[PDB]
Order: structure tokens, then C-alpha cells, then sequence
């Protein structure tokens, strides 16, 4: 069982969203056996992965998160080696690990915008109505693939501040009309 590894970053900030590929599939097996990544960090969300899969991970308020069913117990690779999750609620979904150095982190959005945004792993930003503390709905219904691999990502406000994490797809019969996410609010409790 091996590190998690970058391979990738979205950009937030400026005027455009864009996606970049920093590592290969083939290969991140020496990383992630020895957890040591040369790589210099940059940005707010980093593409990461597994073996064989791929999610995100939001740097918010100094911890990179993301989902507990990408990420395991495992470390996350690093200049300095493999560093050990700093939070983890397997209730909540939640895994975090102190933001890595270099890193962009988004803001806890105090806005109580109900017009919020999903970025995905292609860097593609979907609108999403707030319905409820830890759900949204899709303007347009989505198939399920079209989010597979974007957990772990941000929801963001019109100002582009953090709302939550991307954490599970409201599927009716392989459709999502909705998403389910982890609130800032509830990283701020994780923290107390
Ligand atoms: C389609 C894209 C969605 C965003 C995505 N996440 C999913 O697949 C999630 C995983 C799983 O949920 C949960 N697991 C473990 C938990 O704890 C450890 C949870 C604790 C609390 C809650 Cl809430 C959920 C939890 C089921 N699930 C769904 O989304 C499911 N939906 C779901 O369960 O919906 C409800 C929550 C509303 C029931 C379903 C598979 C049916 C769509 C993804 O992309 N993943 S991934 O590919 O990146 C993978 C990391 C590599
Ligand atoms: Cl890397
Ligand atoms: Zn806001």
C-alpha cells in the first residue's frame, strides 16, 4: 500500500480555469512506493491519485482535502517523503493532510450564496443551486460518468470562495440531478 500521488493540478485563479497534467499513469509506482515526489506544488486543487484511480484534493484554510474513499489512511508524496493525514472521518468521507508547500488555499466562503459552482477534474465549472446544508442541484442533469473522478473537488461562491467538497452524486438511475458535498463548516468542526 503506497502514497498518494499528484499527478496533476487545476487552476482557479486569474481570469480562466484550466487543467494541467503533471505525471503520467505510467508512471507514479516509484512515488508512491517511496512517498518522495520532487515536484513543487502549485495551485489550489490538485489532481491526485491511486493505483489506478483518479480524484481531487482542495487546499482550505492550509489543509489539502479530500474524499476518504480515494485517499484511504494513506500518506500523500512529498519533496520531503510521504506525509501522514493530519484529519480523517470516515463518516464524513473526510481526509486531510497539512497543505503542501507552495500551495494556493481557497477561503471558507461566508457569503451564504445559494448560486454555487462545481469544478470537475477537466477543470469544466458547473452551476449549482444550493438545496440544503450539504446538497445541491445540477442545472443540467449529468451521467454519473461525467463526475466520476472530480470528489475531492471544490464547490465554490460567485466570489470564489469555498463551499464544500464534491463528495457522492445524487444518482436516479445512473443520473445526477444532484451532489452531495462536505460544508467548510464541517471541515471548520473537523479542525476544532
Ligand atoms: C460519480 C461521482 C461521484 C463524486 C464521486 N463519489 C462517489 O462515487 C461516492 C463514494 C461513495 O460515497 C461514499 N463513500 C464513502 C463514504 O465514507 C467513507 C461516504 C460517506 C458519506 C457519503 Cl454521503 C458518501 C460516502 C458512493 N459515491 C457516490 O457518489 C454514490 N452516490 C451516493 O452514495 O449518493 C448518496 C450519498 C446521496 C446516497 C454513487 C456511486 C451511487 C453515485 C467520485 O467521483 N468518486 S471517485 O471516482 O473520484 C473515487 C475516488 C475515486
Ligand atoms: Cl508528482
Ligand atoms: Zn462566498
Amino acid at each position: 500500500k503506497g502514497s498518494v500521488v499528484i499527478v496533476g493540478r487545476i487552476n482557479l485563479s486569474g481570469d480562466t480555469a484550466y487543467a494541467q497534467q503533471t505525471r503520467g499513469a505510467a508512471a507514479c509506482q516509484e512515488t508512491s512506493q517511496t512517498g518522495r515526489d520532487k515536484n513543487q506544488v502549485e495551485g489550489e486543487v490538485q489532481i491526485v491519485s491511486t493505483a489506478t484511480q483518479t480524484f481531487l484534493a482542495t487546499s482550505i484554510n492550509g489543509v489539502l482535502w479530500t474524499v476518504y474513499h480515494g485517499a484511504g489512511t494513506r500518506t500523500i508524496a512529498s519533496p520531503k517523503g510521504p506525509v501522514t493525514q493530519m484529519y480523517t472521518n470516515v463518516d464524513k468521507d473526510l481526509v486531510g493532510w497539512q497543505a503542501p508547500q507552495g500551495s494556493r488555499s481557497l477561503t471558507p466562503c461566508t457569503c451564504g450564496s445559494s448560486d454555487l459552482y462545481l469544478v470537475t477534474r477537466h477543470a469544466d465549472v458547473i452551476p449549482v443551486r444550493r438545496r440544503g446544508d450539504s446538497r445541491g442541484s445540477l442545472l443540467s442533469p449529468r451521467p454519473i460518468s461525467y463526475l466520476k473522478g472530480s470528489s475531492g473537488g471544490p464547490l465554490l461562491c460567485p466570489a470564489g470562495h469555498a463551499v464544500g467538497i464534491f463528495r457522492a452524486a445524487v444518482s436516479t438511475r445512473g443520473v445526477a440531478k444532484a451532489v452531495d458535498f462536505i460544508p467548510v463548516e464541517s471541515l471548520e468542526t473537523t479542525m476544532r
